């Protein structure tokens, strides 16, 4: 009964709401709230202190550029989906908008979010929507200096230092903008790196995540619903192109959280966090990968794809080095054997 009951054995998504002076440092926080157990499902949101905000308004925006629009058609029955991506071609926010609101691609009559949900997973498959995903860039006014995604500050820096190598969306700031059924499939993060996502603006982002605890049972069931996938590609589910249902997870078993996130709240995935979700209707995030101690474990042990060529694959070398050099030498020649405890925080005894 090793003090790892902290977020007891239920792993659910925790809410958090910092004082501007805990807000303050990044890095600091994180701790915290892993030392309050909420890395163990995977999935935690962060409310902003009331007197916070990244940008004074967003009503100079219209005119930016999503150089690469994408249409996202569904397929697949009863709980199970594949989702291929079509890119579409060079557009403006303000072209987006207007799609995104005209009525054909609008949000429906709902009462209950319970309600919202049923009706995304029965219509996915209908009406191709178009997300405005992966847009480099920030809409953080350069002055702040609390949670810039920008520049987070993290040792994932470390990279970036080191050989000056750059990885868009990673180690730089994406844009998304949404629209109702733009939905972002199964996975866990590069490298099984942290991430951060902040709704600047728009109606929300429902989220669902997977205990990293029990991410491994998430891979065998869908190994065993898309055996073709999973035997060209050791990773399969990196593709970011798998859909499954709560229903389908709660069928077999497999615990997950849900949790809606809304126009100005943070929301944070946690290494080997498997997380899904969908946008609720017009919408506009941002997010970055980042890293902690706790991290380079994961890292040293990521299961990558294998089968795409320009995929991400970070060298750990500089942080075994840096932050475990008694474990340099045994790791380097493939020796070190350690076993990852995903409810343990950072810090050790
Ligand atoms: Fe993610
Ligand atoms: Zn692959």
């Amino acid at each position: 009964a090793s003090e790892s009951e902290t977020l007891n054995p239920s792993a659910r998504i925790m809410t958090f709401y910092p004082t501007m002076e805990e807000f303050r440092n990044f890095s600091r926080y994180i701790a915290y709230i892993e030392s309050q157990g909420a890395h163990r499902a995977g999935l935690a949101k962060v409310v902003p202190p009331k007197e916070w905000k990244p940008r004074a308004s967003y009503d100079d925006i219209d005119d930016l550029v999503i150089p690469a629009p994408i249409q996202q058609l569904v397929t697949g029955q009863s709980g199970l989906f594949t989702q291929y991506n079509i890119q579409k071609k060079a557009m403006t926010v303000r072209e987006f908008r207007k799609i995104a609101n005209s009525d054909k691609y609008c949000t429906p009559r709902y009462s209950e979010f319970e309600e919202l949900e049923r009706k995304y997973w029965k219509n996915l498959t209908f009406n191709p929507p178009i997300y405005g995903a992966d847009v480099n860039g920030t809409l953080y006014e350069k002055h702040v200096d609390e949670w810039n995604i920008g520049r987070l500050r993290t040792i994932l820096d470390l990279v970036e230092k080191e050989s000056g190598i750059t990885i868009e969306g990673v180690n730089t700031p994406y844009l998304y903008f949404g629209m109702w059924k733009t939905s972002f499939a199964w996975h866990t993060e590069d490298m099984d790196l942290y991430s951060i996502n902040y709704l600047h603006f728009g109606e929300p982002k429902s989220w669902y995540s997977v205990p990293p605890e029990h991410g491994k049972r998430l891979e065998r069931l869908a190994k065993g619903f898309f055996p073709g996938s999973a035997q060209s590609c050791e990773a399969f589910l990196r593709h970011k192109m798998t859909l499954i249902s709560p229903l389908m997870l709660k069928k077999y078993g497999i615990p997950f959280d849900k949790v809606t996130q809304e126009a100005g709240e943070f929301m944070i995935t946690f290494p080997y966090g498997y997380h899904a979700g969908f946008n609720h209707g017009f919408n506009c995030a941002e997010s970055t990968n980042f890293a902690t101690r706790r991290w380079i474990e994961y890292g040293k042990q990521a299961v990558l794809c294998s089968c795409r060529k320009d995929m991400v694959k970070i060298s750990m070398d500089v942080f075994v080095r840096k932050f475990q050099p008694e474990r340099y030498k045994l790791w380097k020649a493939g020796k070190d054997n350690t076993v990852i405890d995903h409810t343990l925080p950072t810090p050790e005894a």
